[PDB]
């Protein structure tokens, strides 16, 4: 029972929680061990719903958060359906009036290097990437960063606040030097 999992817990909402839960078990993770990973799994689950309230009504389709056979079964739609490219890896939305998908990255190091390993990992030249930094920087494919400034204005400032959060119960050195 560490005090970075009662952190999670009363930091993001159960809705939240529970995805990151399913998440983690696939893949065979603990929650209640592997802490850094799981407030990690939580704070990148809320930026990408953030990030989907701020296009219009219907404009982003969202893949994170399903489970795996789900999040293939849609991104096999929006393929067959767009005739975008498959990618290897899942994204994490779907951009329907930039026609694109998206991984959205979560870091606590520079948005430079935390760039260049994602592209290389995922090997989707196609799929557009966005870096969010908990210190505020931020980094798009194109320097194309979709949304407008208030948008992503409102995922750093909520970053920030975590950040705030975890230092002042002294988590924060463990959780930036997990990652
Ligand atoms: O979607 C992710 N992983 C699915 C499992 S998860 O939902 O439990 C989870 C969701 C989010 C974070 C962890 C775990 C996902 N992972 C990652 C993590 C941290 C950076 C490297 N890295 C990987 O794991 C590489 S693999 C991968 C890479 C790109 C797309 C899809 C995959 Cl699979 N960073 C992300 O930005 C991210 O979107
Ligand atoms: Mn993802
Ligand atoms: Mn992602």
């Amino acid at each position: 029972g560490s005090h970075m999992e009662d952190f999670v817990r009363q930091c993001f909402n159960p809705m939240i929680v529970e995805l990151a839960e399913k998440a983690m078990k696939e893949y065979g993770e603990d929650p209640k061990i592997e802490t850094n990973k799981f407030a990690a799994i939580c704070t990148h689950l809320e930026v990408c719903f953030m990030y989907s309230d701020g296009g219009s009504k219907h404009r982003f389709e969202i893949i994170e958060g399903r489970d795996r056979i789900m999040a293939w079964t849609v991104v096999n739609s929006i393929c067959n359906t767009t005739g975008v490219e498959k990618p290897k890896f899942l994204p994490d939305l779907y951009d329907y009036k930039e026609n694109r998908f998206i991984d959205i990255g979560v870091t606590r190091r520079e948005v430079h290097i935390y760039y260049l390993e994602k592209a290389n990992k995922i090997k989707s030249e196609k799929t557009h990437i966005h870096i969010f930094s908990f210190t505020g920087e931020e980094m798009a494919t194109k320097a194309d960063y979709t949304l407008d400034e208030e948008s992503r204005a409102r995922i750093k400032t909520r970053l920030f606040t975590i950040r705030q959060e975890m230092a002042s119960r002294s988590l924060w050195d463990s959780f930036r030097q997990s990652e």
